């Protein structure tokens, strides 16, 4: 019965996307994955597919449910799988390697699947040196402090020193500047940065919020930059801080900010707005090199308490939707554009308000 044995093939292969190590996209764990590489015998999302796809040499994609499929490609799936590939290409990823989410720009989600299948970085580990050494330099496109022109400028990340520099374009020995691990934050921008692969680095000097816009034509190279810089914040949290595992100091390599945007704040003033975890920081634009503030939001249970809009009797022309918050010795008045914006911030400052110091 050629009916049967098509619809047992079918269910055979449907079936293999019912076990639970497939039940996420191999990749970015996505969950009900609808897509196979039958050639790395992976379940992955769309998006992820169309990745694969611009890896031909490498990986073969199909639908599950809507293409038609051999014996022998459900057999291949069926002895191979999520499960199977996190065995095979993901045995040696650092702690400290970034591991991308489905909300996570394109660079990350293409290089995550690159790395893995194309380069087998994690297959071969000698692959990895050049965000494991403790040591790593080279060019980087680096925008302008007060114009939006990019310079390519020599950086070097040493372990050694606990530091980021870069130089002048000339023969000079001494850096032009010297950022300190210890409070430095990378995080990719592109949207903000104009540039597919911009990286924003954040860092503290003389008591003072400071950042850089960088990047690099190859997705490779910016990433592999951005891995180091990992690298180089677990080896110093590990030592600041003995007896932390590696679960407890992973997610504080790098912090995606909550929410970044323009509020006006006390007359009101526009400022660009970046809650960094407990810390709210303000510029004049996005693109400052300079934080001109910053507010600290502890918990509701330490005296911080945020309410909507304006208390009675404040004054001035400004945005409709207010933001009011209470610390135990101060009142900090915002104003957002619109409703959405105010939920938002709302949100994310009800979060700091949320979690337990
Ligand atoms: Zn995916």
């Amino acid at each position: 019965n050629l009916y049967f044995q098509g619809k047992e093939r079918r269910r055979a292969v449907l079936e293999l996307l019912q076990r639970p190590g497939n039940a996420r996209c191999a990749d970015c764990g996505a969950p009900d994955p609808d897509w196979a590489s039958y050639t790395l015998g992976v379940f992955i999302c769309l998006s992820c597919s169309g990745i694969h796809r611009n890896i031909p040499q490498v990986s073969k994609v199909k639908s599950v449910r809507l293409d038609a499929w051999e014996e022998a490609q459900v057999e291949f799936m069926a002895s191979h799988g999520n499960d199977a590939a996190r065995a095979r290409f993901e045995s040696k990823v650092p702690s400290f390697y970034y591991r991308p989410t489905p909300s996570d720009c394109q660079l990350l989600r293409e290089q995550w699947i690159r790395a893995k299948y194309e380069r087998q970085e994690f297959i071969y580990p000698e692959k990895q040196e050049p965000y494991s050494a403790g040591y790593r330099e080279g060019f980087l496109w680096k925008r302008g402090r007060d114009n939006g022109q990019f310079l390519s400028r020599k950086f070097v990340l040493t372990e050694r020193e606990g530091a980021l520099k870069y130089f002048n374009r000339n023969d000079a020995k001494e850096p032009k500047a010297v950022m300190k691990i210890e409070h430095l934050n990378a995080t990719f921008q592109p949207a903000k940065i104009g540039h597919p692969h911009g990286l924003q680095v954040t860092y503290l000097k003389d008591n003072s919020t400071r950042n850089i816009f960088i990047y690099h034509e190859d997705g490779k190279e910016i990433v592999d930059w951005f891995n180091a810089l990992r690298a180089a914040r677990f080896h110093y949290l590990q030592v600041a801080f003995p007896g932390a595992s590696d679960a407890d100091l992973v997610p504080k390599l790098s912090r995606n900010y909550l929410k970044e945007g323009y509020m006006e704040k006390t007359g009101f003033r526009k400022r660009w707005f970046t809650m960094d975890d407990r810390r709210l920081m303000y510029f004049k634009d996005p693109l400052d090199a300079f934080a001109r503030g910053e507010v600290f939001i502890g918990s509701k249970e330490s005296g911080y308490t945020v309410l909507h809009g304006f208390p009675p009797s404040t004054q001035g022309h400004h945005w409709p939707h207010g933001i009011t918050i209470v610390t135990p010795d101060r009142k900090f008045l915002f104003a957002c554009e619109t409703e959405s914006d105010q939920r938002e911030w709302v949100a994310a400052f009800q979060k700091a308000v949320d979690r337990p110091m």
